[PDB]
């Protein structure tokens, strides 16, 4: 589980969205699984604008903090589900590092802010869905 709050938004995965977060719809998209509602309070997250392909993600299932070097935005084929079928997930960047399924929420952060979200895994690698390309975030 996890969020990203930045200003009047929430951005959470989308296969984890709350009935609160679909009543509160701003813009989803299941082929990133994003998912971004409104919030009444406000967010402090700075959302890093930037090419960087090094970071630090946080790691639930093993209550610890991760330094990873990452690809790329792009996409990349993803397994069935009771969320979604066997399809490509765009906006995906991927990563040499411990994850498990409830581990979807943490965030990575690189010097710049707020990179991503934890979305995906499996054999050693995790996932990372991209929010540096929504520029109205901060706006
Ligand atoms: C960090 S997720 C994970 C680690 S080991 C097994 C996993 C599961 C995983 O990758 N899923 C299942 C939940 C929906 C995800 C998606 N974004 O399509 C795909
Ligand atoms: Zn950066």
């Amino acid at each position: 589980s996890g969020a990203i709050y930045v200003g009047n938004y929430r951005v959470v995965n989308r296969h984890l969205a709350t009935h609160n977060d679909w009543a509160n719809l701003v813009w989803e998209d299941s082929s990133r699984d994003l998912l971004v509602s409104s919030t009444t309070a406000q967010g402090c997250d700075t959302i890093a604008r930037c090419d960087c392909q090094t970071g630090v993600y946080y790691c639930s299932s093993r209550r610890k903090h991760y330094p990873v070097s990452f690809s790329k935005p792009s996409l990349i084929f993803v397994e069935a589900s009771e969320y979604y079928p066997a399809r490509y997930q765009s906006h995906l960047m991927l990563a040499v590092g411990h994850s498990e399924p409830g581990d979807c929420g943490g965030i990575l952060r690189c010097q710049h802010g707020v990179v991503g979200i934890v979305s995906t895994g499996g054999n050693g690698l995790v996932g990372f869905a991209d929010v540096r390309d929504l520029l109205w975030l901060d706006e």
